[PDB]
């Protein structure tokens, strides 16, 4: 009945209230998401329930078991009966479950701490460290390039040490804020974009997008809900609350 | 044409009704992904990232 | 359609050009039929395509 959905706590997405000890349920987050997921259930006709992913990640197949964590793995294995989150449509994926059309679009870019202007730029030095998400489309875009300079970063990426992958987007974040310019971090526009608004200001968002891709709505395969939850997305997206949503979480509340 | 469904007779035109009526197999087109069309056929993922803009004359 | 437009731009005589930025965010899909045997597979493709950096090597090459 009560549809389960399972989300991160990746800001603006998905943060906790700072009231939230004193609240119940949804009511305890708020977020892009949190708001999108409110709308998609309410276009769809469901009552849900937002649970955050226990591992705290987005989804990959561990290459020996194959078993797929974070989000994907709980979709895949059945604990959650949809995902409203910032999840790549990628074709790895999309094997093992199903995608709505994108409600975000998005590609890979730089973060800076405020002499990096390029991809380019961060493959033929070595004084500035960088790496990405240790777990995500981000890394499989790197570790799949053929293209020559992803293909230098990739070989750099996965050999250094100590490691230059992070756990989660705000470790990411704090490095860059923290190495004195010393690390730069690859992560999506869209969080770039985002941090790039956010106090000390002290980061930035450099060069062009990697790549171009989307977010989607995640369910299991051959679920209930596909259909109209797509419809869904693309109704919200017609009459401009996604473009909304955005602006709400990513510049009405800037604080640079 | 690009397709769009007659108000009067509900016919489609364009790429889309020659989908919907069985006169091609697949569209292969600037054919963009929308509500009313996602209803009578399928598209796949975006091959391409795009938005309504406006050209001038210089 | 800001891809129509940009291309267009970068086409003699030279005399248009895009002005603002996009008003919505949409894309372009390969289209099937309802229930087409088809569309699970080309689905799978352009995600494949993508990925391989092919959409984008042709995005250049058309309009760069
Ligand atoms: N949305 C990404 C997670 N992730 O966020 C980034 O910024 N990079 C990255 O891999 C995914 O779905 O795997």
């Amino acid at each position: 009945k009560t549809v389960v959905v399972t989300t991160i706590l990746e800001s603006p997405y998905v943060m906790m209230k700072k009231n939230h000890e004193m609240l119940e349920g949804n009511e305890r987050y708020e977020g892009y998401c949190v708001d999108l997921a409110a709308e998609i259930a309410k276009h769809c006709g469901f009552k849900y329930k937002l649970t955050i992913v226990g591992d705290g990640k987005y989804g990959a197949r561990d290459a020996d078991t194959k078993i797929w964590n974070g989000m994907v793995g709980e979709l895949v294995y059945g604990k959650a009966d949809i995902a409203i989150a910032p999840l790549t449509i990628t074709l790895v994926r999309e094997e093992v479950i199903d995608f709505s059309k994108p409600f975000m679009s998005l590609g890979i870019s730089i973060m800076i701490k405020k002499p990096i202007e390029s991809a380019e730029d961060l493959s033929k030095q070595t004084e500035i460290a960088y790496g990405t998400l240790d777990s995500g489309s981000t890394k499989e875009f790197f570790r799949r390039s053929k293209i020559a300079v992803f293909d230098k970063m990739w070989t750099y990426m996965r050999s250094a040490e100590p490691s230059v992958f992070v756990r989660t987007t705000a470790e990411g974040v704090a490095r860059v804020r923290k190495s004195k310019g010393k690390y730069a971090y690859l992560l999506e526009s869209t969080m770039n974009e985002y941090i790039e608004q956010r106090k000390p200001c002290d980061t930035m968002k450099v060069g062009g997008n990697l790549d171009s891709k989307g977010y989607g709505i995640a369910t299991p395969k051959g679920s209930s809900l596909g259909n109209a939850v797509n419809l869904a997305v693309l109704k919200l997206n017609e009459q401009g609350l996604l473009d909304k949503l955005k602006n709400k979480w990513w510049y009405d509340k800037g604080e640079c």
